[PDB]
């Protein structure tokens, strides 16, 4: 690393780890195209395994970025349109509240109050139809954004129906493989388990459990290297040889709705750069990030704007992550930790690092 990068990383990450008691963390900095890696602490406290560049972290809701891109790749292949009604892909959704709710609404949390999580009692396919058939909206479609795994989760499950593939198999073949993300998994294969960090919640070692629509909303595990390569791929999508993937990435950073000073893409969220850091830092706090807000349609959607801060927070019960980049500045960051610590602490550290490098 250039000395600039070590100094701001160490001066920023050391106090964060101490403040938050994070057992293991990996950071990548993307700077003038190339990634620079830092690791601290333990993947596995008990067995004294260090965090390395090969350690797998659970990405949590950062998985929604892969989901948004794969959905974008399906649009670009001609298989779906964001203007299609939900019912085109799930006809059994016959309850009348589903009228007028499109793929766009699902992908962007604007369907009218679909909930944060799919409840744990929803295990089977028929439980899932049931859950969506019996849900009643809080609002008309396309008036309020409420951040929701049940919403983007359903988008991803529907968006792969036309391809004929499982969502897993579509993600593998259409996103992971072409980008050479070869240590990124929805299901960790048994031979790779030795690299799988434990998550820590109130001291207990934990992994994420199976759940309805887990792959679509929070199901990806990856390494700091592969996540660096995911950021580079989203920073510079024209370098990607597969046409539909290249367009898919650009569709996921298109601006569909605005609330306050933020815009909703497909899994990614964006703000104009130069950004006010107060708004990203405070905006990431759950009190705000999880609240319903009114949305203004961007008519028509703005194509990926280079001069943007593009980002996503994610957590599971035992992990906490964050990815942010700025395409105009050829700059990005990935922060993976095996503890779920508050979002504003993540964003503030990323902001400290990146504004220092621009
Ligand atoms: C995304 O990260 C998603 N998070 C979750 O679904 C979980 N935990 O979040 C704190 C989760 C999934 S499986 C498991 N054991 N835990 C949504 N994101 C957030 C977030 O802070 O980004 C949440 C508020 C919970 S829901």
């Amino acid at each position: 690393a250039p000395q600039q990068i070590n100094d701001i990383v160490h001066r920023t990450i050391t106090p964060l780890i101490e403040q938050q008691k994070i057992p293991g963390m990996a950071v990548a900095v993307i700077y003038q195209g190339k990634p620079y890696y830092f690791t601290w602490g333990y993947a596995d406290i008990a067995k004294k395994q260090p965090v390395t560049q090969q350690t797998l972290f659970e990405l949590g809701s950062v998985s929604k970025t892969f989901t948004g891109v794969l959905g974008g790749d399906a649009i670009a292949r001609g298989e779906i349109k964001l203007s299609d009604p939900t019912t085109k892909y799930w006809p059994e959704l016959t309850a009348k509240q589903w009228n007028g709710i499109t793929l766009l609404h699902l992908a962007t949390y604007t369907a009218g109050g679909l909930p944060l999580q799919v409840p744990d009692e929803v295990k089977s396919s028929s439980d899932l139809l049931r859950f969506y058939q019996n849900w009643q909206p809080a609002w008309a479609p396309g008036t309020q954004r409420l951040y929701a795994g049940s919403s983007i989760g359903l988008f991803g499950a529907l968006a792969v129906k036309p391809s004929g593939l499982s969502f897993e198999q579509a993600m593998q073949t259409r996103v992971f493989q072409p980008l050479k993300l070869n240590h990124t998994w929805i299901n960790v294969p048994p031979a790779e388990e030795k690299n799988y960090a434990w998550g820590y919640r109130e001291g207990k070692a934990v992994h994420v459990s199976p759940g309805a629509l887990d792959a679509e909303a929070y199901g990806v595990k990856s390494t700091i290297e592969d996540m660096a390569r995911w950021v580079q791929s989203n920073l510079k999508p024209l370098d990607i040889n597969e046409k539909t993937l290249q367009q898919g990435i650009q569709l996921a950073q298109s601006r569909y709705w605005q609330t306050g000073d933020m815009y909703q893409g497909l899994g990614w969220e964006m703000l104009d750069w130069p950004v006010n850091p107060d708004s990203i830092i405070n905006g990431s706090d759950n009190k705000i990030a999880l609240a319903a807000r009114p949305v203004k349609a961007i008519t028509p959607p703005t194509p990926a704007v280079r001069a943007s801060w593009v980002h996503k927070t994610g957590a599971t019960g035992g992990f906490g992550s964050y990815v942010a980049f700025i395409p105009e500045k050829e700059l990005g960051i990935v922060m993976l930790a095996n503890k779920n610590y508050p979002n504003p602490a993540r964003v503030d550290a990323a902001w400290q690092i990146l504004n220092a490098l621009q």
